[PDB]
């Protein structure tokens, strides 16, 4: 990794574009309000600070590699070799940058300052926005954590309504997304962001990221159970689906086991194979080791409702203290196909209308959870708000005539508690009036060192639901 | 990197679920047809083979790390330590796997085998599908290359129609997506996939990936020009936008230079600042060093058409030999906001209806090009189609009653040219009847070695448009 090659090409040319005698560039990150995701989990900057920004990030060799690449890339010698040599010689390759940030896991309304960046040496005025590209990739862990939290809110509401408690809430949305993301690095970041809110993952890459960058008191931040795939059922042959199911639930007799049941006919598998031929191997299992039947095709709501209606007529169903139907504790369902925040809401509402407890169901989500998200969903954006030029500070901003939603904030920013205990971003250095007490941003990075950090356990606490 | 920790958790348990006495698992990858992205660029597998699958990928230390993690993760000791030790001791940690693939850059219709995977040692029947998760991530470079190519087709059609050639086609869609992707690793892979079809990138990460994994005869696979951002304009102050523009075009007098012009009022910047106050610094510039005006907000079609209407009244417009209007060569426009395959089509059709040449415009795309894509867009999917159990081969598949589109192929697969020059995937080992040409799948990986590689130059040639 070479930070000289980890910016948008055009930023290589910015040191020639700022007003002459500019000693300070001060820039901020927000999830811009779009005058429905009203609050965001701030998570993921600490990963970036440690993996990419801290310590000696400049060497002789990195400067020469970048020089040689940019000469060809631009067909011209526009690279700031002198500016990067300055950092190597004055600071042993440590970035003279100060970043202030809201604590990780914090849950903040749209349109607030989340972090700020500024150069600490006048010579490095160009450096603040060099690192915009790398820091703005924060959008991804923020957006995965936020969208996973919104899904937890829906699950919380319906589980509380149909059961009278939240037992098992943190295992209700399992991460199926490892194959469905764009890379290994993405797998680990996105899986880690989902584990801010839940404990169930198949995306193994998330576990090592958490242990190296954040830390947990527990040995691991997330858990799984044995489960089949189409290959482990269909490999027995089209006439032997029963043989496959029997061998798998017998191999995994004393732990929970998920068994994909839609290879040929989900409704026949539920009613005849599980519900009649193999019923004796299901009703014997312990409460700690249920069979989880997994449909994987068809309309997600219609399929879930028919699977439950089938199982309800083959297995002894109870009515819980809320009046909702409940499968025996040895038998559960997981819908792991077509789940995103919209279909999840549809399935739990539909279950509730048919008097099925959300105790009966778990969800798996892959692309919906980790991939089908963009920087646009929360308007994650980094902008310059303040510069010093000829020793005078100026409040700077954009305000495009055709889109007032892209207006940016002015001047030096701070984050405060309101008298009602909400959040407000103060602009134009007005935080210094101290009419709203102390800035909630903390210095997290300064002059190549991480100065403040959060365990994963602290992050989970900050991100809890009301 | 530990390949023992680079699979979906449940696959750690699959070695206990396959039929006993199974000596072979054979699986394939396709972009399943949904019975419109009718053809897919196969690109990206070579990166995965070299970065993650080749050489000694198993050590004593990796097996113990995986053992310790899976113990806690499953609350149980279900990990296949003996199976992974077998690979370490018999093959010095090299995977006994054979992968066959269509050549990279090939352009293949939906619903065809692109690559196959099978174990070369009976002991390692479980290994074929262990590596499903890592191989299925090839969806991403395939889908970025495919979607970038479909955009090149749209640009090709409209540029040929409004100008009578394709000059500059390979610079018409610039990658703006570095900040808009989910990771550094993703930036490099997605940027490299876009450069299969175009030469203009700001996503620097793509250049080193191409040089390390593919290689080009040219020094670099992709190029950029100097350009402003809101910070380099707004830093001058709200009352000095004109000073910022003047200093920037004067700093970059002799090369092309893109200047974001919507900080306060794009229409005032075009009509009064560029079109009157600074016009003398624009009309002097060379054909090799145009000013590119960059709007960055509003309705993308409406804003492009009004920018061109303004510039057409302040600058000398010509009518090209097709009847379409053309800005002077020192002046161009780039729309780099809200561009995806749908808005791109809308803008060029709108320009065509208003008699503007596509010569006037370049596009920048960020999230649309590199991030707003999923494995579902081309139904990229990996399935087991053949096993050997008790020495007998059987053709296996799924065929869910409620979704016939998820039906999978049966048996040993091969890819062939049809008598009309199309493609066909043969099932059930029917390739061995040799009623069609050679199988187009080549061994690219075997027993821990990459056996066949493609230069990036070969991939660009394979992925060219017809015309
Ligand atoms: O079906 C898959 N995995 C799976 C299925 C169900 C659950 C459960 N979630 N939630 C729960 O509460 C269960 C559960 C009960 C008791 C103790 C559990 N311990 C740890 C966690 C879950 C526990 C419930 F059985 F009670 F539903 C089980 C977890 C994972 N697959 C993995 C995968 C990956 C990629 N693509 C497809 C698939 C299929
Ligand atoms: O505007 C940006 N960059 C940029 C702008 C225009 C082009 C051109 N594209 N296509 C071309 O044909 C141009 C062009 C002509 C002549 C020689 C060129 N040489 C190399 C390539 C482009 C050449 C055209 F001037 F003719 F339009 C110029 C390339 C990059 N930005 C970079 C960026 C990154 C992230 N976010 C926002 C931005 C803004």
């Amino acid at each position: 990794f070479n930070i000289l090659l980890a910016t948008d090409s055009y930023k290589v040319t910015h040191y020639k574009q700022y007003p002459p005698n500019t000693s300070k560039v001060y820039s901020y990150f927000e999830c811009r309000e779009k005058k429905k995701y009203e609050e965001t989990v701030f998570y993921g900057l600490q990963y970036i600070l440690n993996k990419y920004l801290k310590g000696k990030v400049v060497t002789k060799e990195k400067i020469q590699e970048a020089k040689d690449v940019y000469k060809e890339h631009f067909q011209d010698d526009v690279f700031n070799e002198k500016g990067w040599n300055y950092i190597l010689e004055k600071y042993d390759g440590h970035l003279p940058i100060e970043i202030k940030a809201v604590p990780e896991g914090f849950v903040i309304p749209r349109g607030n300052v989340l972090f700020t960046v500024e150069n600490t040496d006048p010579e490095c005025y160009w450096l603040t926005n060099w690192i915009e590209t790398i820091l703005v990739q924060s959008w991804y862990p923020i957006t995965v954590a936020t969208n996973s939290r919104e899904q937890k809110k829906i699950l919380a509401k319906y589980l509380l309504e149909t059961s009278g408690n939240l037992d098992g809430l943190e295992y209700k949305l399992h991460d199926f997304g490892y194959r469905g993301v764009s890379s290994q690095e993405t797998a680990g970041i996105g899986a880690s962001a989902h584990l801010v809110n839940f404990k169930g993952t198949d995306t193994v890459a998330g576990l090592a990221l958490i242990k190296k960058y954040y830390g947990t008191k527990d040995p691991v931040p997330g858990y799984s159970v044995p489960a089949a795939e189409h290959s482990t059922i269909t490999a027995w042959g089209k006439d032997h689906e029963k043989d496959a199911f029997e061998h798998i639930v017998t191999q995994f007799s004393s732990v929970p086991v998920s068994v994909v049941s839609d290879s040929y006919d989900i409704y026949n598998a539920c009613e005849k194979i599980w519900g009649e031929d193999l019923r004796h191997l299901i009703v014997s299992r312990s409460t700690q080791a249920p069979l989880i039947i997994r449909p994987d095709s068809g309309n997600p709501l219609d399929t879930v409702l028919k699977v439950l209606e089938i199982l309800g007529k083959k297995f002894p169903v109870t009515e819980n203290s809320k009046g909702y139907k409940l499968l025996p504790p040895y038998l559960r369902v997981i819908q792991g196909d077509g789940v995103d925040i919209n279909t999840l809401q549809e399935i739990v509402e539909g279950m509730k209308q048919k008097m099925w407890s959300i105790e009966n169901i778990a969800f798996g989500s892959g692309g919906g959870l980790l991939q089908k998200l963009t920087r646009d969903l929360l308007n994650c954006s980094f902008k310059c708000s303040y510069v010093v030029t000829n020793g005078l500070g100026i409040n700077v901003f954009k305000d495009p005539v055709a889109d007032p939603n892209k207006r940016s904030k002015k001047g030096r920013l701070s984050l405060h508690r309101t008298p009602a205990g909400n959040f407000v971003t103060l602009e134009e250095g007005k935080g210094d009036l101290e009419e709203y007490g102390q800035d909630l941003l903390h210095t997290v990075f300064k002059n190549g060192k991480v100065t403040k950090s959060y365990s994963f356990d602290e992050i989970r606490k900050n991100a809890q639901l009301n």
